[PDB]
């Protein structure tokens, strides 16, 4: 196994089209999430909706229909070939970013503008797992449209935007969703990796593995042979261990971070490196 | 250590100039055609050229902060993670669009209602990204720190196209260099995308490395051994060899095409992989 030889803000966040700002903690170290991006065994196995590149993450593309009161997209996989409602959520690189509008910038697969702006609520008709969304637009989308998430915006009138949230995918998932990832307690705490993203009425967005550490994984099919592989966060520049993390076979990341602080106290251009494979309960130095 | 290539079929690979998928390998129709992209650039020891970033996620992204003229808009650029942009041994910030001889139209969010912004770009006089900025105009009303990527492209003039062959004046700019094709009847194996060019005579984009495979050499950080190094592309399922390349030290592929054929006739599900070093005189099996 190896990880990623490259900086941490060379990196992409793997739920959002935008560059990795900043390593945190939650506010609520128990707090537990799951996400549908951004998630990958340490084998090499994707899960939930989760693509392979950076540039199919939070990504659309369908066949626009007529509805009941506007139009609405029969979804494809992002290639143009046919989605089936099977064992996904979702498309691969649907987005994940739950209980919120969005708000999603497509073209059709040209003269004057070739661009329209999909406005999208999760509300009944929100049926991705399906393969049917709903949207209303300001200009006139026909045909195959392709797009990408441009920005997400609250659900209701002054509510705020919580990206840390799923969407609920329809009332026909019962489907591999990706299990939720829960803290391993004993002082850890899930490392989370976040970007600048414009939320309106949040402005970060988190995810739990960078998409080059998706790919990396698909890409080596790499035996585990520990439970647990500790890694090193080095500066490039000093060669200097900057602090422990813990990758794990279900592909999320921990530490133990210092009271009052975490790794959002580290330099944001470290580069993770694998060191060793350790037993489940291997006590890490405390970070930040 | 050894050089590979990604483990990745190419249907799974971004487009290194435009934030896009692959989805088809082709020669141009002038085979002795030269190119000078910018992005997508990278030797195999791992070593980025011209303004070639790492990440998919920073490809085609523009970043700086708005002001203004005596007569307008323009944006002083910095790199995409906020750090200042200096005019040394680079083109422009790295991940800065190499899409030459047209109009850009960029969407961008305000790094802090409808928070995007429509940066429409001429490349004239003002434009200046080796110097460290630009001019736009906006229906919108962009402030402050402006983030964001390539949206669509259209002709500078009413009678013209986009050729999205051509790069941009950028001003002695530091330019990669040219890129020939080698001789011994190879022809450069060119990665499209489909993307919205508005005017031009097909919606696609050009590029010369996979976006992951400059990722993975600049990890990799492997030494050439020599002149060439032989890729077979093979069928993930059947694991037959579909068609011999060669990857130069330089950053490119070649292949030699059937006459009235190439890459283009050969399916898009295909993974490269690593098969020996070679002579710079090694002659290729035709392929397509
Ligand atoms: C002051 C007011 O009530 N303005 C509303 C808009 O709501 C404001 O802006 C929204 C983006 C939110 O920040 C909201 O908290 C704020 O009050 C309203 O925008 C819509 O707001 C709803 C939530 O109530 C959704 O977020 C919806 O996606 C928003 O519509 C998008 O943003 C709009 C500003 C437009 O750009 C639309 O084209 C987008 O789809 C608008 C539209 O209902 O009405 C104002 O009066
Ligand atoms: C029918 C007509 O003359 N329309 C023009 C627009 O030009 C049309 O749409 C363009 C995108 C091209 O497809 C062109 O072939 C077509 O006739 C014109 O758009 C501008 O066109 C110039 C080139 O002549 C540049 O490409 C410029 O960037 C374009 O402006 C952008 O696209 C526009 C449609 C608007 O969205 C602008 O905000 C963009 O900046 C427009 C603008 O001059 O005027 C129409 O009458």
């Amino acid at each position: 196994l190896t990880v990623p030889n490259i900086p941490l803000n060379n990196l992409a966040n793997s739920r959002v089209p935008a560059m990795i700002n900043k390593m945190t903690v939650s506010t609520d170290q128990n707090q537990v999430v799951q996400f549908q991006n951004g998630r990958c065994t340490l084998e090499g196995q994707l899960l939930g909706t989760t693509p392979v590149s950076a540039s199919q993450v939070a990504r659309i593309r369908g066949k626009v229909f007529s509805t009941a009161s506007g139009k609405g997209l029969n979804l494809t996989e992002l290639d143009g070939t046919p989605y089936h409602a099977f064992e996904s959520p979702a498309p691969l690189g649907f987005p994940d970013i739950g209980a919120c509008d969005w708000h999603v910038s497509t073209f059709k697969v040209l003269s004057g503008d070739p661009m329209s702006r999909l406005d999208v609520k999760q509300n009944a008709p929100f049926a991705p797992h399906l393969g049917s969304i709903e949207f209303t637009s300001d200009q006139d989308p026909t045909g195959d449209q392709l797009g990408t998430l441009a920005w997400v915006s609250p659900s209701t009138s002054g509510a705020r935007v919580d990206p840390w949230k799923i969407p609920s995918y329809g009332s026909t998932v019962t489907t591999h969703l990706a299990p939720p990832i829960f803290p391993p307690g004993f002082g850890e705490a899930i490392v989370y990796f976040m970007s600048d993203f414009p939320i309106v009425s949040g402005a970060q967005v988190p995810c739990t593995l960078p998409q080059e550490f998706v790919s990396h994984f698909v890409e080596q099919q790499a035996p585990v042979r520990g439970e647990a592989a500790l890694l090193h966060y080095v500066d490039p520049d000093t060669h200097r261990n900057l602090g422990e993390f813990k990758l794990y076979p279900d592909g999320f990341i921990t530490c133990v971070p210092n009271t009052g602080g975490g790794p959002q106290n580290l330099p944001t251009n470290g580069v993770f490196v694998f060191s060793s494979w350790v037993s489940r309960y291997y006590q890490l130095k405390p970070v930040g």
